[PDB]
C-alpha cells in the first residue's frame, strides 16, 4: 500500500492464530485441573449441539420472513429459501441428527429444546442477533459488500477502461499542434471527500491551460458521448514546474454527497473507511489490468500544510 | 413496488413474530414439563452467561487481528480497537461480571470457561462462523453494505440530479429548432444488465432520431464536461408513433462487466440481486428527490418475444 | 383547528382519567381479594420507597456526567446540578428520609438498596431507560421542546410582526397607481413540505403580475433590509378569477432540507409531524396577536386530484 | 468548543462508567452479604417483571388519550398508537410473557399487579413521572428537540447556503467599484440574545460604511427576494483599522422575543442554553459545510468594559 498509510491491509489470519493459541491454552488448563478428557469430550459435543439446536431455531425464524420473498428472491422455491437460511440442508440435517443421538444418548431433549429456543427468541426479540462493527467489516471485505468496490470498478470499466488506451494519442496530437504535457492521466484522491470543481481553489498554482482532444463514443444508448480531460498547469516559486492531466476521483465526490443525505444511511467515519477502500479497490484493478499500461497514477493525500501542486509536481520529477 | 414485482420488498418483523411465537411455544412447554421454573431461570442465565463469554473469547481472537490495523483503521486508539471487536466495553464488561458472579456461585468456572474456549477456538480454525446468506443479505441491506446502493447514489448525484433541474429547457429549445418529443428523460432498466451501446440492436423499432443540445458544466477538476442525451423514434407497425430522450442506466453495464472479472468478485446470481437492489433504490431515491418533478421515468423490465418498444410505448401513452 | 382535520389537537386528560378508573379497579380487586388494608397499605409505601431509591440511584449515574457541565451549563454550582439531576434536593430527601424509616420499620435494606442499584445500573447500562414516543412527544408539546414552535415564532416575530402591520397601507399605494388585489397576505401551508419557489411551477393558474411596493427597514445590523411580497393571479376556466399577496412559508421549505441532511438528524414522519406544529403554533400565535387584525389567511392543504388555485380561489370567494 | 468556554460539549458516557461501578459496588455488596446468589436472580427477576408490569400499565394509560390522535398523528392504524405507547408490542409481550411465567410461578400475581397497576395510577393522578431538567436535556439534545437545532438549520439553509457561495464575486465588485474589505463574513453571536438592530447603537467605534450590491433571488413565491449585506468600519483608538462585513445572527433576536412573549413558554434560562445550543449547532454544521471555504467567522461572546470592536478586530487580524 504506497499510496498512503492511512489505507488499511486486507485482514490476514490472525484471528485463527489467536484461535489456535486459545486452544493450546485451553487444552492445557484441562490438563491441569486433572478433569478426565471424557467428560471433556461429551460436554463439549453437548454444547456444539447446542449451538446447532440454536442455528435451526435460528434458521427457521429467518425463514418465517425469507418465506414472503420466495419469488422475488428465490426463484419460488422453498429449497433455495432453505438453504439460504440455515446453510446446506445436507449437512444441516447430519449434525442436528448427530446432536440428538449424542444429546439422547450421552448422561431430557425437550426441555433443553424449549430452553435453547426460548434463548434464541430472547435474542432475536432483544435485538442482540447484532454483529459487531469488525465481524461486520470483515464479512463485508470478504464478500466485497462495500459501496466503494463498485464505485471502483465502475470508475474503471466506465471511464478508465476506455480513456487510458486511448490517452497517448490525444496527448501526442495536442503536442504535434502546440505544450509539454506528461504522458499520463493524474487522478486526485483526497481521503477526506473534498473534491472541489475547480482545482484553482483547492490550490491557486493548478492553472488550466486547454482541452484535449475530445474522445466520443456510443454508451448505453447515448450516440456520441463525450469524454473530455483538462490540461493544468503547475507552478513552483512563480513560475511553471510541470504539465499534466490532472483531475479529481468523481466517485469520491458521490460518497461526500452521500454523507450529507439521510436517505442513504451514510456517515462521515463510513465515507472515510469506504474512500480508503476506494483507493485500494482501484489501486487492485490498475495493477492487473492491461488497459493500465503505465498510462495513469494515482495521487492519495490526507488534508492536514501542505500543497496540492507540491504534491502532483513530487509525482511528476520522482 | 411498482417498477417490477421480481424487485424484492424491504426485509419486516417476520422472523421477531416467529421468535414470539417460539417463545410461547416454549414457556407452555417448560409449564407443563412441570419442572422447577427457578431451574429454568438458572439454566437460561447460565446459557446466557455462555454465549457472553463465547463473545468475549471471540473478541479477543478477532483483536488479535485488528491491532495489526490500529492505526489504519481506528486512529491509533485501542479503545477504538476494543469497541469495535466487543461492542460498547461498558456493556460487556458489566454482562461479564453478572455472568461471572451467577455462574461461579450458581448450584468449576475455570473448567467451563476453558471448554468455551475451546470450542471458540475450534469454530474459529474451521470456519464455522460463517453467517447464512439470509443473515448476511438482511445485515447488507440494513446498513446498505451493497454496491447497488453506492451505484444509484453515484448515478443520481452524479447524472440525474445535475440533468433533470435542466432537462424540459433542452427538450423546448429542440423543440423550437426541430418532433414532439415526451418531455421526459425515461431510464431503461434491464434487470438481466445486458445494456447494448446501441438500442437499435436491441430492437430495430427504436431509431436513433436525433440529439439534444449539449448540456456542459465544470466537474471535479475537468472543464466543460459534457452530458448528452439522444432523441429516438418508436416505430409502431413501422410508423412514428411516439418520441422520447431514451438511454440504459449505465451503472447496470458495470454489474454485468463485475460478474465478468474475476477479480472482482461478484457472481451472476449477486449480479442480479444487486440490480434489482439498484432499481429499488434509484426508486426510492426519486420518490424523495425534489428533482425529479415527473422529470424521469423508470422502466424495469425483465426479458422470459418480449419487445422493448412496446415497453416505451406503453410506458409513454400512459 | 379548522386549518385541516389532519393537524392533531394537544393533549388532554385522558391519561388521568384512564389511571383514576385503574385505580377504582385496583381497589376493588383488592377489596374482592379480601387481603386487609394495612397489608396493601405497607406493600405499597414499600413499593414507593423502592421508586425513590432507584431515582437517587438513576440521579447520581446521571450527577456523574452532568459535573462535567458544571460550568458551562450549570454556571459552576454543585447544588443547580444535584437540583437538575434529582429534583429539589429538599422533597428528595425528605421523601428518602421516609422510604428509610417505612423499609427498616414496617416488616435487610442493603440488600434491598443494593439490588435496586444493581437494577438502575443494568437499565442504564443496557439503554433501558428510553422514554416511549407518545411520551416524548408528550413532553416535548408540554415543554415546546419542538423545532417548528422556534420556526413558527421566528417566522411571526421576524417576517410577520414586521409586514402585517404595514400591507394595507402597500396595497393601497399600489391600488391606487393602478389591479383589484385583495387586503390581505394568504400564506400556504403544505403539510408534505414542498414548497416550490415558482408557484406556476405547482400549478399554471398561478400567474406572477407585479411586485408590492418594498419595504425596508434595519434589522440586526443589515442596513435597509428589503421585504418584498409578490402578486399573483388565480385563474379559473381561463380568465381571471382572483388576484391576491400569495406566498408559501419559509419554515416548511428548512423542515424539507432539515429531513434530506443526515446531520440533522432529522425523519420525514417528524418532518410532517413538525410541520403540523408549526401550522396549529402560528395559527395560535395570530390569533392572539395584535399584528393579525384580519391582514393575514393560513391555507394548509394536504397534496392528495385537487388545484392549489382552487384552493386560494375558494379561500377568497368565502 | 472554540466559539466560546461557555458552549457546553455534548454529553458523553459519564452515567454509563457511573453505573458500571454501581453495579461493580452492589456485586461486591451482596457477595459479602452471604445471601444466596439464586435469591438474588429471583429478586432481581421480580423487580424487572414489575418494572414491565409498570410499564404495560403506563402504555394503556397513554393508549386511552393517543386513540383520541389516531387519525391526526398516527394515520388511523391501531397498531402505530400501541407502538407509540408500549415501544415495539413484540418485545413488550415477550417480556410481559416471561414476567408472567416467573412472577407466577416462582417462590398471588394478582394481588401484585392490582398494588402495581395502584402505585401507576397514583403516579400519573398526582403528576409524579415528570422527567428530571437533566435527563429532559439530554432527551432533547439526543434526539435534537430543540428550537436552536431548527433556527441554526434555517439560518444555514435560508441564509448562509445561498450567501455564502456568492459572497466572494460580490466583495470583488464591491472593491473595484470602491475600502479593503476582508473577504469574509463576521456573524456576531450575543449568547445574551441582545441583538441591537445598529451597530453604531452598541459600540461606537463600529461605524456603518456601505452596503454590498444586493443578492436576488427567487424563494418560495417571492420573485426577487433581496438579501443585503453591510460593510462597516471599526474605529480602533479613532482610526479606521479594518473593515469587514459585519452581522449579528437573526435567530437569536427570536429567541430574545420567545423568552418575552408569554404564550411561547420560553424563559431567560431556556433561553440562554439555546443560544449556546444555536452557536453549537452553527458551528457543527459550517465545519463539514462544504459553502464555508473560510467564508465566514462565527464570532461567540457573553458581556460580563467589554468592547465589541475590540472583537472583531481580534478575529479579524488572525
Ligand atoms: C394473563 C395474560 C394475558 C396475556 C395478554 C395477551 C394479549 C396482550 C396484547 C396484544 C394482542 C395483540 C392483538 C393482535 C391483533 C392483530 C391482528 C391482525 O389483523 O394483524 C395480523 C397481520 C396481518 O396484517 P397485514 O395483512 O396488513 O400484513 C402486513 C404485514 O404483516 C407487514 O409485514 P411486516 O410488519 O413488515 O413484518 C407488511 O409490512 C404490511 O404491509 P405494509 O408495510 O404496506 O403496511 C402488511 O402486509 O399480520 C399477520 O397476519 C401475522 C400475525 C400472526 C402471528 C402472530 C405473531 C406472534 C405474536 C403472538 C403469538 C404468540 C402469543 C403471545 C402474545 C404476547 C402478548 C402478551
Ligand atoms: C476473573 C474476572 C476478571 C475480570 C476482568 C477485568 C478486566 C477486563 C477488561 C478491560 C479493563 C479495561 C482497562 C481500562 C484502561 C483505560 C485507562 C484510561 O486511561 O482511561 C481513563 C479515561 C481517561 O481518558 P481521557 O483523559 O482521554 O478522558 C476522555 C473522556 O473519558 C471522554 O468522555 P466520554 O467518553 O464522552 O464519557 C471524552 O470524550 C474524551 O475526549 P474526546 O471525546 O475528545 O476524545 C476524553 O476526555 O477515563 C477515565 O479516567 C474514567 C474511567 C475511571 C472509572 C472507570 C469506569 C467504570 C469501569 C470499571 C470499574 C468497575 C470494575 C469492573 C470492570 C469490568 C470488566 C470485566
Ligand atoms: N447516460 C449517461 N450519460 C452521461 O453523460 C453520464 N455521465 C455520468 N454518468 C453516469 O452517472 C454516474 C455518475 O458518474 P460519476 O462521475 O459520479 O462516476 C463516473 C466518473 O467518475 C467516471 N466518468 C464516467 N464518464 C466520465 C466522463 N465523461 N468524464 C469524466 N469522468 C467520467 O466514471 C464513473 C462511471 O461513469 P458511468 O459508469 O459510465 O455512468 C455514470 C455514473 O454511473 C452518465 N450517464
Ligand atoms: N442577516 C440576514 N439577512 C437576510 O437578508 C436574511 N434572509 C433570511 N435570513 C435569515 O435566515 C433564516 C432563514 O429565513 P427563512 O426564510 O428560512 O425564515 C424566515 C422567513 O420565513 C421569514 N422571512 C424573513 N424575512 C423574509 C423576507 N425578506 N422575505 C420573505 N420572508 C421572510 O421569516 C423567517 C425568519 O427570518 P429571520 O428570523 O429575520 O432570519 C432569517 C432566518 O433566520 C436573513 N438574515
Ligand atoms: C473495557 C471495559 C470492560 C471497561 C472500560 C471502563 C473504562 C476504563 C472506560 C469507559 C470509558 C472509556 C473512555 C471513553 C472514551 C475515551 C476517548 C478516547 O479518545 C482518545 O483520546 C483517542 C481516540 C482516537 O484516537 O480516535 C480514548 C479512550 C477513552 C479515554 C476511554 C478510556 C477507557 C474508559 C475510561
Ligand atoms: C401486541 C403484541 C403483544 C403482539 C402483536 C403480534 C402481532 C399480532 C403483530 C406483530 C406484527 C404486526 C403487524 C406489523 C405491521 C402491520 C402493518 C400496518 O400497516 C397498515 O396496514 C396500516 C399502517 C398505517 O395506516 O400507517 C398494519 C398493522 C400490521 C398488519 C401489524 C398487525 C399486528 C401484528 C401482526
Ligand atoms: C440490550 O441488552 C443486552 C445486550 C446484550 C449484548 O450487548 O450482547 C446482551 C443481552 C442484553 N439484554 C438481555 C439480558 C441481559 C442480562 C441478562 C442477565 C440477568 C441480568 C438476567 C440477571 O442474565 C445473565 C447474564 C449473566 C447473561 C447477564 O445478566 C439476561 C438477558
Ligand atoms: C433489549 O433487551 C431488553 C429490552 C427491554 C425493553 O425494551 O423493555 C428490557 C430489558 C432488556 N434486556 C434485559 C433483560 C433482563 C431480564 C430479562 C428476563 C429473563 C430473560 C431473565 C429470563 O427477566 C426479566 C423479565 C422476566 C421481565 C424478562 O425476561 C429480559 C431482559
Amino acid at each position: 500500500s504506497s499510496l498512503h498509510p492511512s489505507i488499511p491491509c486486507p485482514r490476514g489470519h490472525g484471528a485463527q492464530k489467536a484461535a489456535l493459541v486459545l486452544l493450546s491454552a485451553c487444552l492445557v488448563t484441562l490438563w491441569g485441573l486433572g478433569e478426565p478428557p471424557e467428560h471433556t469430550l461429551r460436554y463439549l459435543v453437548l454444547h456444539l449441539a447446542s449451538l446447532q439446536l440454536g442455528l435451526l431455531l435460528n434458521g427457521v425464524c429467518s425463514l418465517a420472513e425469507e418465506l414472503r420473498h420466495i419469488h422475488s428472491r428465490y426463484r419460488g422455491s422453498y429449497w433455495r429459501t432453505v438453504r439460504a437460511c440455515l446453510g446446506c440442508p445436507l449437512r444441516r440435517g447430519a449434525l442436528l441428527l448427530l446432536s440428538i443421538y449424542f444429546y439422547y444418548s450421552l448422561p431430557p431433549f425437550t426441555w433443553m429444546l424449549a430452553l435453547l429456543g426460548l434463548s434464541q427468541a430472547l435474542n432475536i426479540l432483544l435485538g442482540l442477533k447484532g454483529l459487531a462493527p469488525a465481524e461486520i467489516s470483515a464479512v463485508c471485505e470478504k464478500g466485497n459488500f462495500n459501496v466503494a468496490h463498485g464505485l471502483a470498478w465502475s470508475y474503471y470499466i466506465g471511464y478508465l477502461r476506455l480513456i487510458l488506451p486511448e490517452l497517448q494519442a490525444r496527448i501526442r496530437t495536442y503536442n504535434q499542434h502546440y505544450g509539454a504535457v506528461s504522458q499520463r492521466l493524474y487522478i486526485l484522491l483526497p481521503l477526506d471527500c473534498g473534491v472541489p470543481d475547480n482545482l484553482s481553489m483547492a490550490d491557486p498554482n493548478i492553472r488550466f491551460l486547454d482541452k484535449l482532444p475530445q474522445q466520443t463514443g456510443d454508451r448505453a444508448g447515448i450516440k456520441d458521448r463525450v469524454y473530455s480531460n483538462s490540461i493544468y498547469e503547475l507552478l513552483e516559486n512563480g513560475q511553471r514546474a510541470g504539465t499534466c492531466v490532472l483531475e479529481y476521483a468523481t466517485p469520491l465526490q458521490t460518497l461526500f454527497a452521500m454523507s450529507q443525505y439521510s436517505q442513504a444511511g451514510f456517515s462521515r467515519e463510513d465515507r472515510l473507511e469506504q474512500a480508503k477502500l476506494f483507493c485500494r479497490t482501484l489501486e487492485d484493478i490498475l495493477a492487473d489490468a492491461p488497459e493500465s499500461q503505465n498510462n495513469c497514477r494515482l495521487i492519495a493525500y490526507q488534508e492536514p500544510s501542505f500543497s496540492l501542486s507540491q504534491e502532483v509536481l513530487r509525482h511528476l520529477r520522482q
